[PDB]
């Protein structure tokens, strides 16, 4: 049994939503599982994929303990190691306060 | 312009090869550039994926510092963040003797 990668945000990839409610809705319909992956698709350049530790940082958008960027690359693909919440966000200009992050559970594969 | 993300082996995948040079003809004709990522595609629990610090190390299959193994879930998707010679084996019996390892030369993007 292979794990699953997941595409962030389907056929519409990682940017700004037109609703801030997208990539909650979108997490919402999939189960996530140890050694599952995230994809992230977006124009190089315009966008960033950084994970944050914890749900204060991410729901206030404060990059504070956040890495200076530098990497701008796409597809970005994340491997979920770890059970429970992660939180993701795109640190650029006011992407994030726009909708642009997502926070999902990862359980177990067994 | 997307990265790419290179399938290790192609329609073969990650498995221990019947010729031991199979792995690196393949990465002798791609170029890898940072920023691209490498999947590794193999029978969960039968492989794994391991990176190694030096030459020497990946030449004699010497797992010393090793990490003990744990995730054999597949498939495994490496971003090649920096420059230079990597190197990546599978450390599962004989696997990496019996040919199951590849180095690559990363180069820039630009
Ligand atoms: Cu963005
Ligand atoms: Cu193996």
């Amino acid at each position: 049994m292979q794990s699953t990668v997941h595409i962030v945000g389907d056929n519409t990839g990682w940017s700004v939503p037109s609703s801030p409610n997208f990539y909650s809705q979108w997490a919402a319909g999939k189960t996530f599982r140890v050694g599952d992956s995230l994809q992230f698709n977006f124009p190089a350049n315009a966008h960033n994929v950084h994970e944050m530790e914890t749900k204060q940082s991410f729901d206030a958008c404060n990059f504070v303990n956040s890495d200076n960027d530098v990497e701008r690359t796409s597809p970005v693909i994340e491997r979920l190691d770890e059970l429970g919440m992660h939180y993701f966000v795109c640190t650029v200009g006011t992407h994030c306060s726009n909708g642009q992050k997502l926070s999902i559970n990862v359980v177990a594969a067994n």
